[PDB]
């Protein structure tokens, strides 16, 4: 019916919130920010910011039994809406064959005053 | 398709409804504190989180949900810095089942409350 | 899972479509107040609330849904002061349907538009 998706390969998600949930052939991912398995910003950069939100992605989204390919729909969450042409170069490389629909918003802050956070909705396999 | 709306909380007036059921999947409109009068409950943030979270417990199970069913939380908030008092009210509701989660800080909310969260939930 | 992108509408800019539909669901890009020449319709919060709802049910009608199959919006604002009159103009577009619905007021928006507004949406039949 529901799977709760928690990786170790990934900065955990301390206290009451799961990596991802897969419910009905869905995945719904968490807002994945620029962490390592450290816990740790990897960057101030927000090109290497959106690279690690990404790349983490991925691994939620391997995790859950689904793939970049299978992703519906993104929203991209930003600090600052004039970095969004560096922000959406790096996205275009994760997201070339397959385009999924999408929102992008700036908004007033992010956790740990990130630059870029990102959450998906992607179908199994 | 399924329209819920609840007598059990204020009316969604205007153009919403508490939620929508489509293909075993309850979509919950985003929550603000408002109590049975339609009336911000308090400036305080933590109240204002337990009575966004009362509100959408009572949407899920007048859906044919329920809290320990949800697949996914969105955290609409006027402050990072009430991020952990946010949370810590949060965990009463998701304490077993803890579903997928973003929470971001945005610029100004409806009635300049500070938090809204809408949910994504299976029927039982 | 298909690709939605209609020539009715401004080109989506490199790696996005006008939408997704997978298991019985259209997933939308948020749409912004763009003309099909990819102008700001107006300065004018209404007309830009319109061209929105107006751009949002082409999308659905090429994903092969409708305004009254709607589940979910997302409306993203510039200024809550704007709430009442957006709120007018949706209320035309959701008369006899009344979809769930979640409002907040973002930093910014692309172009430093006023309304944007995403939707889910259930294939129509
Ligand atoms: O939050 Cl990984
Ligand atoms: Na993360």
């Amino acid at each position: 019916s529901m799977k709760i998706i928690n990786t170790t390969r990934l900065p955990e998600a301390l206290g009451p919130y799961s990596h991802a949930t897969v419910v009905n052939g869905m995945v719904y991912t968490s807002g994945q920010i620029p962490l390592n398995v450290d816990g740790k910003i990897v960057s101030a950069d927000v090109q290497a910011q959106t690279k690690q939100v990404l790349e983490n992605l991925k691994v939620v989204l391997e995790e859950a039994g689904s793939d970049l390919n299978s992703v519906a729909k993104a929203t991209i969450f930003i600090k600052d809406m004039n970095d969004f042409q560096k922000i959406n170069e790096v996205y275009g490389q994760y997201f070339n064959e397959h385009k999924p629909a999408r929102s992008c918003v700036e908004v007033a802050r992010l956790p740990k005053d990130v630059k870029v956070e990102i959450e998906l909705v992607s179908k199994i396999k």
